[PDB]
């Protein structure tokens, strides 16, 4: 069983039970889930993914001082992904804001302020939950 951890807050976040496709160039995970009622998303529930909200500014804030804190342990762990980072990041950045109404926003179990954000959204079909992680800030154990 893999499970896959925030580098940040070392909070659970998801793991392989779900769908597990690569965007971004190889820098966001879409983990496919689906609608279970015990109603709530899948990858939410078992997790223990505590929701947030942010506006324009503090999201803009927030992730600037995270995709920071993430640059600095690519910088110790693997240096080669600095590039391919910031790269990805400043285009996935302006993908991020010009949706900014379409996505929710969730935090590890700790609710550490510098912990990542995820992103929750549906397909075309408007049912299907897929969630947006960042590939860089993950541990896998």
């Amino acid at each position: 069983m893999i499970i896959y951890r925030d580098l940040i807050s070392h909070d659970e976040l998801f793991s392989d039970i779900y769908k597990i496709r690569e965007i971004a160039d190889g820098l966001c995970l879409e983990v496919e889930g689906k609608m279970v009622s015990r109603t709530g998303v899948d990858i939410v529930m078992n997790h223990h993914l505590q929701e947030t909200s942010f506006t324009k500014e503090a999201y803009k804030k927030y992730i600037k001082d995270y995709m920071k804190s993430l640059k600095g342990k690519l910088e110790e762990q693997k240096p080669e992904r600095v590039k391919p980072f910031m790269t990805g990041a400043a285009e996935q950045i302006k993908h991020i804001l010009a949706n900014f109404n379409n996505y929710q926003f969730f935090i590890g179990e700790n609710m550490n302020p510098d912990g990542m954000v995820a992103l929750l959204d549906y397909r075309e079909d408007g049912v299907t939950p897929f969630m947006i992680f960042f590939k860089d800030g993950l541990e896998m154990e």
